[PDB]
């Protein structure tokens, strides 16, 4: 691809963050910790799940920006609403604002309802997002091998402000302690 010229510089936002998030000093990494991070409770922390949104807020024009996922079992990666449900049991669709891929048990699929299959050959160690705001579009690249196209959410209906968004998963099994870095421009 030839989006690498959008890039925009992505910083996590702290108040949005599961509570059990590590967030780096520089707001560029985070991971899952072992425990509670001994922060107060806010309507905009994400409760069930380890999830945290970029400070950015994008309402026009095109944006590019790089994850490395290095080692991790389980992640989950790409836009939402700024307006999404923090709190609570809740899908990655559409529907429910948001336009994600993730892997989970070996395999990488697409946040539609119902979810759709992913066809990666060589399994990415950095993934690229671009988001076109004007054509409804968001895909996502295989740095790993080439830049090339793993998926693409076409007509979409962004319906607000759009912000990052990351799940870096549970660490159920030991084996996805790792965090999400976001890769420098
Ligand atoms: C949902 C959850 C957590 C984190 C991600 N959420 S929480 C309770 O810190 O809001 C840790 N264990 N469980 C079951």
């Amino acid at each position: 691809h030839h989006h690498h010229h959008h890039m925009v510089h992505i910083t996590l936002d702290r108040n949005t963050a599961n509570s059990w998030l590590i967030i780096s000093k520089d707001r560029r990494q985070v991971r899952m910790g072992d425990t509670h991070q001994n922060v107060s409770d806010n309507k905009e922390r994400f409760s069930n799940y380890p999830m945290v949104l970029g400070a950015q807020r994008f309402s026009s024009g095109k944006m590019y920006w790089e994850v490395d996922v290095t080692q991790k079992e389980a992640w989950d990666l790409g836009v939402c609403r700024d307006s999404v449900q923090r709190k609570g049991q809740f899908s990655l669709s559409p529907e429910n604002g948001f336009w994600t891929i993730w892997l989970w048990q070996d395999s990488y699929e697409a946040g539609t309802s119902p979810q759709t299959t992913l066809h990666i050959q060589v399994p990415p160690c950095q993934i690229g997002i671009f988001v076109d705001y004007e054509a409804g579009v968001v895909s996502f690249y295989n740095i790993t091998d080439h830049g090339s196209l793993i998926y693409t959410f076409s007509e979409c209906v962004f319906a607000g402000p759009l912000r990052p968004f990351f799940n870096v998963g549970f660490n159920y099994s030991g084996g996805n302690a790792a965090p999400l870095k976001l890769c420098p421009l």
